[PDB]
RNA sequence: CCCCCCCCCCCCCCCCCCCCCCCCCCCCCCCCCCCCCCCCCCCCCC
């Protein structure tokens, strides 16, 4: 029962409220308890409460005296309780309350007038209850109420008189989800003075009931409308006609199993701004299917189309000119589809597009020809995602039509080819290119020579070839910042590989084979491939097979902060290597063969750090090899994990395993 | 120039013979020298020589005085020299010689009588010379000569008078290989009193010349005849008619490119005993093709048939009943063929067969049905080799017709199935079964229950499955001796796996995964799967991932001699484990993580050995961990390899790498 | 001036074997989360 400023009593299995807490407590949490009853006589001590979070209990009934002991209470949380009876005196004396949760309270019926006398409520919750009608009063009250929740109830009708108690209130959210509503009375929503947002998730409406609902929703100020999982199989040109007279902006059609969309279906929403079609079953989209949507600014189409079936091969076809009417479209999420491929004229008309995500959108986009993105010629694209598309090859001038492209994501593909360098033609302002997890790439001396402005390059588990060319392919990228070359089994790197990239900061080189490149027995001497990068910050060199350290590799990283040498084969290290790393922060040397750590090699490294990772090391417990290290450990401030569990010696056997 | 009893001077680049050797030397070797001449005046000291091996020199001429200094000389070796002139006085005074090599001596012509006066020669060599005729005398001499070599010469004729100088000699071997002989004079071999063996390798005879030769070889005592690489494309029923009148037993037809054999071709050799057809190009063998061979006891057919060609698919077909006439056949080597498969009645009639090798004999013998070996019903087979036949499956009762089979070799196949146990039915006296290098085998509780007499089982890199069954499959083999279970990645073994096999001696278990089976943290305790084998001798347990040693596994191997624990992960070992191994001979503990070896654990192991393998061990140089070991090394007799190269410590750094 | 016979030394190519490092895939576990189901005990409501 820890309590300093807020009080929490979750998972303590209380029976009665504690009598020993600070008087000035503002937050009181008593979830996951067994309070059969809540007498108010124990609330005399607590006279400064603001929040009362006592859900997940078995409280039978409440008394008005509790309102006397809490005159400044703000939140009354009563989820999952047995308050099956409500009266006027139940919430009478409480008038300063602004929150009221009655979720899963098994309330049967509202009798006369339980909430009339108080007016400071902003949100009312009545979810998972046994209510059959929305009758919560007779006269008008709850002027300040804006959100009403009535989901998961047993309501089957919405009569006009029922909402008459909100004749002068502004409704931001009217939650009526999962209630088997089968009819709508005329004028029921016109009884609401100001209706802004409406929710009917998991409500079995269907086509005709949606027609009648839209006819009812006419001449109101609605902006939000969610009809998710309403089993709306088909829409037509008159489905949302009643929404012509309003100014709706956000509309949801997720999980509705929408098989087909009629022509000019959404012509009655000129003011729509957001529109959601995730997880549908569309088989064919027509040309004028999205007509009248010249103001949509955000469209989601994740898994909106039918998956391929071997019985019929019902591949979802998208006709040409289909997105012409989305003049102000600014975002298109188009993931997890089974579209056979891109046509020549699909995305014409998007004059203000800024985002297109195509992650796993196509079953077989084998080749990226130079005519694939011609429909994106005038669209000012900035981010393109081409992940998990099973793309096999990229031809010349594939992205030449993307003039203002800045981010390209080609991860998790099946690209096996040689980068001739003509792919990035026309990318005059490109910044990032992602190419991780491909089949194989064989770079060329001028692979990235066509894009000076590139700053990022992700090449993890891509299995590069000919990276050891005499001219360095990464040299022309005169402003590169992040480079990842992990999981590639790279064996040879040249000394002139990375000069001129003065702003390079992050270099990840884990799980490779550079053991030969650093041992002095290598012909021509060890390769010094980390020279010239003045502003490098993050370096990852774990699992390389390194057995020796050339003394002048880290001599130019004047601002290095994060270095990683785990999973290596290092046993002894030459002294005076980390001298110029004046501000090293994170050193990771786990799962190595290190047997002796001492000052003249790791002193400047241990100058001012923040994290050390030296978990699985066979240390030798000897004053020549461990004494200075344990001296450094004894007084320290570095965040070092698992020091008392895995920092165990190996030899001599007398001190085997003793920290 | 080391010389104790024999003298060797090979690869010393001598100019003249040494003058300082023991007088009683019997063997004198001076190969690979530059002796321009060999004066006899330096041979006064050497008066007890028996062998004179002075080949690979540049000796111009010899003098008869050398014979005076060596009266008991036996061997005169003069390969590759410039003795282009021979006379009667050249080998006159030498009469006790019994060996004479004149290979590659560039001898042009034999003038009058160089070898007449001496008679103790048994072998005469004249290979790689420039002789044009076999004239080596006028009268009769060389009564005791038995082998004559005349290969790689420029002889083009064999006249009858030419061999008249051997009218009363027994010729065991007449080597005339690679001489372009184009005619044969009648009576040339009848001039030889007793001709036994004849060689004509690499001689362009062809069919008709072979006919004439056989007609000439009539009425002689020949036994050996090699016609290898004679470009004999075709034979007929009368090819060897002249050999009817002799008693030939061994005949060679290797490398002759024999495309087809006529019917009843070998009907003229009732006394043949050995017969060689390796590396031929036979396309089709007829029924009566081997008629008249009822006495052949050893036949070689390695690569005797045509390989498959995609142009025509000329698969070599063997007709049925083809081996019926080989009544006394005792050995058939039948490797490296491209036979499509075995027919139902191929090997009938072999009443005394004892060996059939079928290594890589068939391109696609996918299934071993129960009717494959029906033709081998009455043949007393003892060894069968079925290696590299790409056999995919073995069905029930496949070897049921091999009543007296003792060895079965099924290695290097593609067998992926489950051994139901019915395969070995009828093998009432089987001893060894080899099954290494297969795809996958899944044993059954009664896989080997049908053959009590089995003694060997090779299962290397076979990837066994369900070896951890509750009843042990290897239990019924009540006399097993050798078991190999390497390269299988076996993970689980039961404690009741190998009881009752009291005579088991060799058990190889390398490159597996038994790390869990021995660590004490395993549920149920470590598995003691080596209990009961009283007479085990050879054990291989390298590369298993072992990290701990249960103390009572090697307690019953009272006669163990060879144990292997290399490539493991052992770091420290519990004491008193090798107590009962009173006669351990070979201990292999290379490439481990051992850091301390000392007496109470390895003392009884180091009692009386013969070989220790502890090459790559990270030792800890400390008197608690290395002092007793180096004490044991300092005085020893065990054959321990590479002690001064790889026995280097790891910690502390002061003694890193110092032996 | 030509053709051959060597001895010695230095390179190139191919094949085989062995060793080290690493990657990918798979197997045997062990651990931490997520979800579902079943069972036991206790406290209440209708």
């Amino acid at each position: 029962t820890v309590s300093h400023e807020v009080a929490d009593c979750s998972h303590l299995k209380l029976t009665q409220v504690p009598d020993d807490l600070p008087t000035n407590i503002t937050v009181l949490n008593l979830t996951h308890n067994q309070l059969r009853r809540l007498p108010a006589a124990n609330f005399t001590r607590y006279s400064q409460l603001t929040s009362l979070d006592v859900g997940f209990n078995t409280i039978s009934k409440l008394e008005p005296e509790l309102c006397q002991k809490l005159p400044m209470l703000k939140v009354l949380n009563l989820q999952h309780n047995e308050l099956s009876q409500l009266s006027d005196d139940t919430f009478a004396f409480c008038t300063n309350l602004t929150e009221l949760h009655l979720m899963s309270n098994s309330i049967q019926k509202i009798d006369n007038n339980p909430f009339v006398d108080q007016k400071n409520l902003i949100t009312l919750d009545l979810s998972h209850n046994g209510l059959s009608s929305t009758k919560l009063g007779t006269q008008v009250q709850l002027e300040n109420l804006q959100e009403l929740l009535l989901s998961n109830n047993k309501i089957q009708a919405l009569k006009s008189e029922e909402l008459d108690i909100f004749a002068n209130s502004s409704l931001k959210k009217l939650e009526l989800s999962s209630n088997q509503i089968k009819e709508f009375s005329p004028g029921c929503f016109h009884a609401i003075g100001r209706l802004f947002g409406l929710f009917l998730n998991n409500v079995q409406l269907g086509p005709s009931l949606t027609e009648k609902l839209c006819l009812e929703l006419a001449n109101t100020s609605i902006r939000n409308l969610s009809l998710s999982n309403s089993q709306l199989s088909t829409t037509s040109n008159t489905t949302f006609l009643g929404l012509k007279w309003t100014n709706l902006t956000m509309l949801d059609l997720s999980y509705n199993n929408l098989n087909v969309v009629g022509n000019d279906s959404f012509a009655w929403l000129p003011q729509l701004e957001y529109f959601f079609l995730e997880y549908n079953n569309i088989q064919h989209l027509f040309s004028h299917s999205l007509h009248g949507l010249f103001n949509v600014r955000y469209l989601n189409l994740k898994r909106s189309f039918t998956k391929q079936s071997i019985s019929l091969a019902s591949l979802p076809k998208i006709d040409d000119f289909s997105f012409q009417w989305l003049k102000c479209l600014e975002h298109l999420n188009m993931e997890d589809n089974d579209i056979p491929g891109i046509k020549s004229n699909m995305f014409t008309g998007l004059i203000n597009l800024k985002y297109l995500s195509l992650s796993n959108s196509f079953t077989s986009l084998r080749t990226l020809t130079n005519e694939t993105f011609v429909s994106l010629a005038h669209s000012p694209l900035h981010i393109l995602n081409l992940t998990k598309n099973k793309i096999s090859k990229i031809e010349s001038d594939a992205f030449s039509w993307l003039g203002h492209l800045e981010v390209l994501d080609l991860g998790l593909n099946e690209i096996g080819q040689e980068l001739t360098g003509q792919e990035w033609r026309g990318l005059e302002n490109i910044f990032e290119i992602y190419l991780s997890y491909n089949k194989y790439l064989q770079l060329t001396r001028n692979s990235f020579a066509l894009v000076p402005s590139l700053q990022r390059l992700m090449l993890r588990r891509v299995a590069l070839k000919n990276v050891d060319s005499s001219p360095s392919p990464f040299q022309p990228l005169r402003n590169l910042t992040i480079l990842d070359l992990s999981n590639n089994n790279i064996a040879n790197i040249n000394d002139d590989m990375l000069e001129g990239l003065e702003k390079l900061e992050i270099l990840d080189l884990q799980h490779n084979n550079l053991a030969r490149l650093w041992k002095h027995a290598n012909p021509g001497g060890p390769i010094y491939f980390l020279k010239g990068l003045s502003h490098l910050h993050i370096l990852n060199l774990e699992s390389n097979g390194f057995d020796e350290i050339p003394v002048e590799v880290f001599k130019d990283l004047f601002e290095l902060k994060i270095i990683d040498l785990g999973l290596n084969n290092l046993n002894t290290l030459p002294a005076s290597v980390f001298n110029n790393q004046v501000s090293l922060k994170s050193l990771n040397l786990q799962k190595n063969l290190i047997t002796s750590v001492e000052k003249k090699v790791f002193g400047p490294a241990f100058r001012n750090l923040t994290e050390l990772d030296m978990r699985f090391n066979p240390f030798d417990c000897t004053c020549e090899s461990i004494a200075w290290f344990v001296n450094w450990i004894n007084e320290t401030h570095t965040n070092i994990p698992e020091l008392s569990s895995h920092y165990l010696c190996n030899t001599p056997p007398h001190y085997h395993g003793f920290p």
